[PDB]
């Protein structure tokens, strides 16, 4: 009943024409919530784990030895990875490794296309020594803070022909037009390159900031080639409305699992919701 | 650093004149708090368990893991025990010591005293064949709801004296007028007793109801062989309002960390202070 790369279920996904969510562990409520949603929908899942997440809860370590206990707890079946969400390093891939993670993305974007292959490489080399998934990017996503994506910042196919021939990554992520946070008005999501990075790379896709996509978008993106779609702030904003809400109808509530049990409540419903549109229940 | 069981450091406690507390885990991220507000008061420390927290948090040996995980990566170097609070059987006294807790009270105070005698020796036979300490009571805790403590709740000393005697105890709690949660007014504390049953008994004394328990009351409690004093609701009540507060001065806040942070630097100052208070701070 162990925890999975993401390699077996990214291609199950492309191959049938569906994405597997990944939802970030924000604190350590938030990991019973993902893993019951995923459960409950029969659903592989994917837990996000973000440096800074992991700095808050403890480290990599107490967060695999908590997923695993939760797993037990639960009595999950459904393929679950922990993979460590924009890995800024060599040295921190090795370390979420270490501690038991079963996929990394090492995020080389922000370097020259050949520092990023070489970054890049470095990690598969040791990944791939243990059963461990890659996930690279090219291209950069928006932030909350950028307004429109500017087209710089768009992946450019030939590259990610490069990049994922060189590196043997199992799984890529073109930035075309994904933002962190709201979107300012429609996605502007640069779908012929999607097509394109597909059919020069051969992998499946990874699609950022899937807060806010709509089922048109979502079910296209999945049509080319995406397999692995990142929603994190929807099931932030989920669980505080859930808390705002309890606190505002009861003053005189002061045991906070009151005020956590709607919070997981809310997350678990978000979660289930985009499982659903990603076309990943009843998958696992 | 291995868990510990209470037994030394209530002796220690007893034989110097301080208390222990024992703070309950309300959910996961409490844990944290907890364990950091006694490593920096280098004090030892309870974590109290119940059966409605454990099921909450998804049981008894998942809490466990968390605790040590949690020991490990914040470097914990003082005593630590993990006890189940009025555990209503023997059957979840042993769920608990399986799962890897130091230390179980068995609450047998409603049951005629032979029946909380046989009870309480049966628990004490399978604790004591794995270091496990092992509590029980007399007489029973109010709640905020009934308003003054009746006559017929509070321990019979000579009662005390068998039972302890009979059931070979690390530990006692008399019911001497403790309430859950607020005390209508002044808390009427039956010392004269709880000095008897110091003497007949000769092991270390539990205090229930710790919350809202003035000063005086507290230090002459300890004065008379209180060793362990149990403080759940102030934690709670701390935790709630920095989490009101932060929303309350922040209406776009939405990431659930904002509001988890501050609940639990509340926690660990509310703690430090019993710490101090009790004079387990400086002990570990």
């Amino acid at each position: 009943m162990p925890l999975v790369s993401m390699k077996d279920m990214l291609n199950h996904g492309k191959e049938n024409g569906y994405a597997v969510g990944q939802f970030n562990i924000n604190n350590l409520e938030f990991g019973q919530a993902i893993l019951q949603a995923a459960e409950e929908e029969k659903s592989p899942v994917i837990i996000g784990v973000s440096v800074g997440a992991a700095n808050y809860m403890g480290g990599f370590k107490l967060i695999v030895d908590m997923v695993k206990s939760s797993m037990d707890s639960y009595n999950v079946t459904v393929p679950v990875a922990i993979h460590l969400d924009h890995g800024p390093s060599l040295e921190k891939c090795v370390q979420a490794i270490h501690a038991g993670f079963t996929s990394v993305m090492i995020d080389g974007s922000h370097l020259p296309l050949e520092e990023n292959i070489e970054l890049t490489k470095r990690v598969v080399e040791i990944a791939h020594s243990v059963g461990v998934s890659v996930e690279a990017e090219l291209g950069r996503i928006g932030g909350q803070e950028d307004d429109v994506v500017a087209e710089s910042f768009y992946a450019i196919p030939s590259e990610c022909e490069q990049l994922v021939r060189e590196t043997g990554v199992d799984c890529f992520a073109p930035a075309l037009g994904s933002v962190h946070g709201p979107y300012k008005g429609e996605p502007k999501l640069g779908f012929d390159r999607m097509e394109e990075i597909m059919k020069l790379t051969g992998v499946p896709l990874v699609l950022h900031g899937g807060t806010g996509i709509p089922t048109k978008d979502i079910q296209k993106a999945i049509s080319l080639g995406t397999a692995k779609i990142n929603v994190n702030t929807e099931s932030q904003i989920a669980a505080t409305k859930a808390v705002r809400e309890v606190l505002n109808n009861d003053a005189k509530l002061f045991d906070p699992r009151k005020f956590l049990a709607p919070a997981r409540e809310a997350i678990k419903e978000t979660i289930k919701g985009k499982m659903r549109e990603f076309g990943s229940s009843g998958k696992a």
